[PDB]
């Protein structure tokens, strides 16, 4: 990544041990269920094109998923060149050239062009550029590794009903329900699939009840 | 989070590996046992609000819990608003806008917005601001899923009243009993609570006694 | 806790996720056991009020006795209250207010006001005075937990000197016998408790014997 | 490695031990699959060529792969010596002599002329190059142990599609396709692979598909 | 301990929770076996006599040994005064007084005028100074708890030449032989205590045959 | 060891407990293969001699190759001291004594003599010096716990090739041929102990055949 040291100037830092393992770990265990993006993010703090390629490229599985990401990746490219065609021909000696699609992505720029954009008055923040690319492509990846719709958690005759509000968002969170859906649906599907006895608890309790008001009263 | 340097300046710095995962694990082996509380605290010293927004992100379970936190950092924030309405219109151009309650939550400011906010002088404590609002919806989860009532704290007949007084503090702290009443059930309910051989001994004691001199008295 | 930087100069740095994990685990493996009070000590080099609170309240079993140590720090607070009573009114306007018992304590005093009393010159040592009465506390608590008085640790008739010695002073370690004590039982109650056969080789032995001398007498 | 230090300037660090677990681990566990060489070059940030021989040297298994890796490697210097043929007779005192390419490989020079050259101004960046033929070697091995031609990788009559794909791309990026041939395939042997029931609903998508559309299709 | 910083002053750190867990887990898992000497010793590289008594402390078992020790620091103590007596009577205001046994033995001195001693110029090297007497004492404990004499190591029948003298030379190191006398061996008491097909091929060799010489032989 | 800090002065610094573990893990879990002596060089990467003494002396197993080793230094120290003898008579009042192989070797010089030779300008590198003879050291005992000739790694009749190859390599290394013996022998004695099927195939590509070739003509 690129840090500040303890005297105030922007340097590259090699990449640790611990956050190559932790990557590569959170991608073993969870796969990719939704949080394993914010933990991408955080993990990827101060990236580098360079340091993103090599996170990606450490997993291991997944081969399927990370293929649907180099295409969104392209697809983004593409577009960034559409909006910002660079100028053919030879650069300027000893000026900084302007990056491309390929440059942001890291395929097609040096560690020392990234850092060059990075750290210029002002920083041509060509990492930050790439996590969206990469982080819009994982959401599609999540969206699709989902493996339930929302239409079918509904609240067992036994079961506690806050274990099936539990599985409720988190099938919402992985099927990608914008967040007005979220706060939402306390008023609609999820009384809708709660069971019989709840339901009826729920539907008296009238509209505008919290999510809090709806658990203790189904408690 | 924002740390002094070596040469004390308030910087940025990445929220570590160490960091993410420790709190990731806590949620994991403790859900909402009341001691995760303080443990969130300390692991969130010196957070921007991008940096909580990452920890609460990061916890893949208890989605209802994660919901009803939402609502209760919704409520604070709207709260906030009510107190400290920001002018409309344009920014003064290199001039810090101020903070609305979504930007404390950091769900509408950027890293930068809140660094600037955080490192101002006098700081604008955004970080601090929004911990208070967590904690405020981390305190009402704890108490939601605290499953057993004082009242059904009693001391079993061959149970050592170490062991009964344990769970006994370790509910109320749950229910989330103010220090006062911690302080007061020593002589009351904690008393009638007791077992038969055990509540002789106590009664016998007489009033005023610590809560040492009961446990010993009953050892 | 605060820490001298590179530099020299007094600052504060967050408690760090080894720290805090550390005390959480030496109380779930330890519990009471004495040299978990050692422990405490050096894990809480340089804390403030703030960091030892952040590590009690970071304890999910034992609230018994979390519940006895504030009824000591209480005690401690009181009588800090009695020796150093505090100005009521008004602070003088940018300066440093005196501490009281629940200021030292953590419980009434931000992390600011602490920074401010443990680097003044000369410092005011808030950290250091709460935590001697936090350990007063967890050494009633160890003599509470300490299952066996030293009467009953007796050498079997198979067991090994050795074995028989490391029972006894684990035992008067537990209670909290002086060093007096200690140094002195080496020719008595040591030797009384001792088996038949190792007595008799002990006894001959004649008095001044080491501890030394003891155990390669009955080897 | 050489790396800057808080200040600014280029200097040599011991390669730390959690370096040395992790990469002697990464190869224990993962052998010769892909993910293991940009987990190689990340490890190796900053290398200087002694750092790369310990790091080679220090694998225990697969020593017919590492025999290989050498040959690969005195290929690659033989080349440098054609292109890069070095002064014979004594160096000027003091100054700094031209490396061979046993001096890039780390086996004729010493980790000073190593640390001279990679912080010349300009660098003589033997680190970098070095590294680059040990990767070209370790792509060789790669391709050697790749068990399974892309020709035998067919869905199953009831394999998901989503488990057909990830082993699809898996031995297409064992067996090093292009990534032409990667964005390519989607459109062909994918297809052809695919067992009946998927071929004929991705048959009748049309071509254009991407990757994503064909999965989504199949599922 | 005390480490010189970034910019070479000689300051007090906190002893860290990895050198505190390292040590208490050396104990654990290897008791008094003699290489736990050379790890102590390390592992307080730059103690204060504060840090040191930390080590110890948390040792919770082997508390026959901890008493031994103690014994045997009181015993040093009092040699030290002996040698260096101090004045009575009060400070030189401002001024360094001079250290007592009980001093350097971190019971009677602050961690203050610890600091003051070790960093005065010249240094007054208490934290040394106690180290050796430990290690003094733990030299006897593992000479204490060495379970075997030399002489009863002998060579089995069936058991490979390495295997014996390994026992042989990891037994004379806890009886705690002096160099000359574990360099002589190899020329007596190795030979003789070897099996019969052995023995006869090293009495074959002749005198002045090293070490390897030996293990060759008889392999 | 000896490192620079951030402001490129050459210090001492503690031998961490990461490394201190690493070292004795590896000999706990590799014993004497090859594979042990480059990690232990970059283990002790930056160390005095006291540091390498305190590697080698936490060892607790493998006394018979500790005992070797000692012979083999006592053996380079005394070459030392035959081409370097040290004048006898009182050192000059404030200045360097020259070192004797004993004082390369740790055993009579402190750590403030190592450190004075190690920082002198230009440095004596008495660590170098000693890590080498300890090297020389390990070698031979590598060689001496090498379990089999070479002559006797046969490739079985249903082995596959790659397995032989692994088996035979890992062999020399212990056996400790030369480099020459192993770029050498992909002609000779891999091809005559090879199985009849691949034998014949092997024998068929002809003379000048690359490792890479031979393994895919017997895949
Ligand atoms: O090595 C890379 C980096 C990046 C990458 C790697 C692993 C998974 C996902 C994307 C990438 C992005 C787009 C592309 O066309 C090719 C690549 N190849
Ligand atoms: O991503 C976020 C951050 C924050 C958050 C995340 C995970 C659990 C709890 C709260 C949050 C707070 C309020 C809100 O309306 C929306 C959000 N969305
Ligand atoms: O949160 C706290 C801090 C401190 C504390 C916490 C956990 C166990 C023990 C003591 C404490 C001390 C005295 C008191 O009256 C109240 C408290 N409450
Ligand atoms: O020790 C070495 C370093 C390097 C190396 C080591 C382990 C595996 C692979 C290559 C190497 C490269 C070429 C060569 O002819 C000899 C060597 N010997
Ligand atoms: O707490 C201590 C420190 C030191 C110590 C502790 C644990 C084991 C061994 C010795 C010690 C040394 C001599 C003595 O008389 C008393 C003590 N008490
Ligand atoms: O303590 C030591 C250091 C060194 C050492 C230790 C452990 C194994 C191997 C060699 C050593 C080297 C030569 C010698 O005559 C004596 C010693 N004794």
């Amino acid at each position: 990544p690129i840090v500040q040291n303890l005297q105030g100037q922007m340097v590259h830092q090699c990449i640790s041990p611990r956050t190559l393992n932790a990557w590569v770990k959170v991608v073993e265990e969870k796969a990719f269920s939704p949080e394993v993006i914010p933990m991408f993010s955080a993990l990827s703090c101060g990236a580098t094109p360079q340091d993103l390629n090599t996170m990606l490229n450490t997993v291991g599985g997944h081969q399927a998923a990370m293929q649907m990401l180099k295409e969104t990746i392209n697809e983004e490219a593409a577009e960034w060149d559409r909006l910002h065609p660079v100028h053919a021909g030879p650069i300027a000696p000893g000026q900084m050239r302007e990056p491309r699609g390929s440059d942001i992505a890291g395929t097609t720029s040096t560690l020392q062009e990234q850092i060059g954009w990075m750290t210029h008055n002002p920083p041509i923040p060509v990492g930050e550029i790439y996590k969206r690319w990469i982080i819009l492509g994982l959401n599609k990846i999540v969206r699709m590794y989902s493996p339930t719709s929302i239409l079918d958690i509904r609240q067992g005759p036994k079961e506690p009903f806050r274990d099936y509000v539990d599985r409720f968002y988190k099938t919402l969170r992985a099927e990608q329900a914008s967040q007005e859906v979220k706060n939402a649906a306390t008023e609609t599907l999820l009384v809708q699939n709660a069971n019989p006895d709840c339901k009826t608890i729920l539907k008296a309790l009238g509209p505008g009840a919290t999510l809090e008001e709806m658990m203790t009263a189904c408690q």
